[PDB]
RNA sequence: AUUGAAAGUUGUAGUAUGCGGUCCUUGCGGCUGAGAGCACUUCAGGAGUUGCCCGCGCCAGC
């Protein structure tokens, strides 16, 4: 219904409201506490149409669980695009390592 | 009003006194309203249905 250049602008802004989430603007009590914040490691999928959702990060063997499910769902025809931050999740599948936050947004919006 | 004139055929009298139509007598004895009989046989309370969608326990606290 709207102009294209509002849905992709739109588009980046949601993609760019991450950047205070990953840098400690979580959670209230902010001008007090403001928490002691650094990102261990993530792993993301972008794609294009319906994906599964990916693994919570909570369970300890959710790397083995990523690498399954990306490894499968790229055979069976889904053009899944896959960053990851510290994390190997191996060497057969193409995964572009990211050094940041930002610059994973910058990546997720290069494909807008 | 004369073959006429006056002239009770009358008085008293229980056809009465007593006398069980009576005594004895099972309408009684024996007798299955009885024997055989599924109120049975076939039946989904069934198909479809998000207890959904939005929500800072929040901001000032030597």
């Amino acid at each position: 219904v709207i102009d294209p250049n509002e849905r992709k602008a739109r588009i980046e802004s949601a993609l760019k409201a991450l950047i205070p989430m990953l840098s400690g603007y979580i959670g209230a009590n902010l001008a007090r506490s403001f928490p002691v914040f650094k990102v261990e490691e993530l792993v993301a999928i972008a794609s294009e149409g319906p994906i599964p959702a990916l693994v919570h990060g909570f369970y300890e063997d959710y790397i083995e669980a990523n690498r399954s499910i990306i490894k499968n769902a790229r055979a069976l025809g889904f053009n899944i695009e896959v960053f990851t931050y510290n994390v190997d999740l191996g060497e057969d599948i193409e995964a572009t390592k990211v050094s940041s936050v930002e610059e994973l947004v910058a990546n997720l919006v290069k494909m807008v």
